[PDB]
């Protein structure tokens, strides 16, 4: 499923024809909301990552936003579910476009997140996820 | 705690107010003795971590400083134990501290402790802690 | 000797002598050359990385060469092998090396070789590695 964006971006690259980078965003735009859809958010993760990945490559901000938007929906599903472990890799992502996007508003909501997710995982008792999502959090802090 | 920290940070953001960041420093400096002193090495790895992430924002070295003095106590004693993936782990919180300090010195700490780390771990199993070992080596070299 | 080597590093940084730096990688060099066409995949990753390291403080690009040339074609032995977590951490050192070098042809080679792993380990069914070619592969995007 990832392959044909996977090889356009590297075809767009080498060949320098940057309308091969749009058209696997159209790929992974279209994936992206099937697996919103249907509540996919292990998949949106990954489909997210590679979403901004490509468009910071092509240089074109409106792609990262709407991964930002959906990693956004996402942490916030994951997060009434409970599930701690989703929302800690959902940010991991969300933390990795933040950097790339350079929007300051992002960083706030994960700081948000993360310590919403640290008073599920102390109420729950999981110590281990307890420290990654510390973890995670100073490097939220940095920027 | 690592919650009221969380928070305090948080707060410190929205209300322009970097008395919370000091007041995070605080209890965090408070915590890290309370651990050293117990000998919970686990827990000063993380306590170190945040709050070099806390000092580096709002600028003070001090609490930078106080984050080596432990982590290397911390190390040390990791050492003796002969606990190879914990003083992985430790160093590898020192080597971010260190970055951010730019102690030439407490580089050279990490460099002697590395070597003897690798002698425990070839000593012991060859695992993935040899490469992590070396892999954490190239990197102390470098910056 | 893999300790004589992070010994001759260390020897190398407060005696100023990189001599030491060259006599390492000559060590390196020759048990590079023992490990690989033996196979030993897993010892070829450590000590190229360990070379390249010491190589980019001594200044010389030549070693950080054969860091690389040793690397790729441990790459390629371990996908004919169908070792896909084997090249995942060959790659994975190869973009530090890379990284230190700064030829634009060696990520277009991770790219590749990052693309045909995903491939392999799609129809071999593995999953878990399928999203972390995919993790990988935004990394090497960037630089």
């Amino acid at each position: 499923g990832f392959e044909e964006a996977l090889e356009l971006t590297i075809r767009a690259k080498e060949e320098g024809d940057p309308r091969l980078l749009e058209r696997a965003l159209e790929i992974l735009e279209r994936r992206l909301k099937e697996a919103q859809e249907r509540g996919d958010l292990h998949l949106v993760l990954t489909i997210a990552l590679l979403l901004a990945a490509i468009a910071h490559r092509l240089g074109d901000p409106r792609y990262l936003e709407v991964a930002v938007r959906v990693l956004e929906e996402a942490i916030r599903e994951a997060l009434e579910r409970g599930d701690v472990q989703l929302v800690y890799n959902l940010v991991e992502v969300l933390l990795h476009v933040a950097r790339l996007l350079g929007d300051p508003r992002v960083f706030r909501f994960m700081l948000h997140i993360l310590l919403e997710a640290y008073r599920i995982a102390r109420e729950n008792g999981d110590e281990q996820i307890l420290i990654e999502i510390v973890h995670l959090f100073t490097e939220v802090i940095r920027g």
